[PDB]
């Protein structure tokens, strides 16, 4: 149950990190923008798919991004109800503008994170967890089953120096500033809370 779960990045794939991390060392807060763009792209996809597929939205009828800081656990979560990724996509998918050009903006998460977890659910596959420290990565079936319904959560284990991204004022100011790639609603969990009115619509 390891040779089918533990993998390592391609030599070009690992080299691409050396470009992203070294180049954007002064603009670390670009990561939220990049993650939010991907969420919007994945929302565009399932929305386009839903034009031709009347069952496309069955597992989650909502088209949103929801951001929530878990300061107690040192975690930042970015959750979209987009197209999601299959296991095959999680396994095989491997300068502020150039990052968005070649599609590698996702790995700007490692400017602020020691470890990135991706939980995704695609309509044609079970829910899976991908995790990496940017040296190796693994992909496993999610033991919690289908909790997302459809879409993708990006979970960031923040570095000690990135503590500020667990703060509500910081993440809210960043989301408003980087509402570049969103014509879908973006919410921030505005609580540390019990109800659905605890989401603040950011855009
Ligand atoms: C070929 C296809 C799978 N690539 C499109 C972008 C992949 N992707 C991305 S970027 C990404 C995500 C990864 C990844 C590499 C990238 I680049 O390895 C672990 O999870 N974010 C997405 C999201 N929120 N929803 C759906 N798909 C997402
Ligand atoms: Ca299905």
């Amino acid at each position: 149950r390891e040779k089918s779960e533990k993998f390592a990045f391609q030599a070009e794939v690992n080299r691409m990190m050396k470009l992203i991390i070294n180049s954007l060392y002064k603009n670390k807060e670009i990561f939220l923008r990049e993650l939010i763009s991907n969420a919007s792209d994945a929302l565009d996809k399932i929305r386009l798919i839903s034009l031709t597929d009347e069952n496309a939205l069955a597992g989650n009828e909502e088209l949103t991004v929801k951001i929530k800081c878990d300061k107690e656990k040192n975690l930042l979560h970015v959750t979209d109800t987009g197209v999601g990724m299959t296991r095959e996509e999680l396994v095989k998918n491997l300068t502020s503008e150039l990052i968005g050009q070649f599609g590698v903006g996702f790995y700007s998460a490692f400017l602020v994170a020691d470890k990135v977890i991706v939980t995704s659910k695609h309509n044609n596959d079970t829910q899976h967890i991908w995790e990496s420290d940017s040296n190796e990565f693994s992909v496993i079936a999610d033991p919690r089953g289908n909790t997302l319904g459809r879409g993708t959560t990006i979970t960031l284990v923040l570095k000690e120096e990135a503590s500020d991204y667990l703060e509500l004022d910081t993440i809210k100011n960043l989301v408003k500033k980087y509402s570049q790639f969103i014509n879908f609603p973006i919410y921030v969990w505005s609580s540390k809370g019990k109800t659905v009115w605890d989401w603040e619509l950011m855009n």
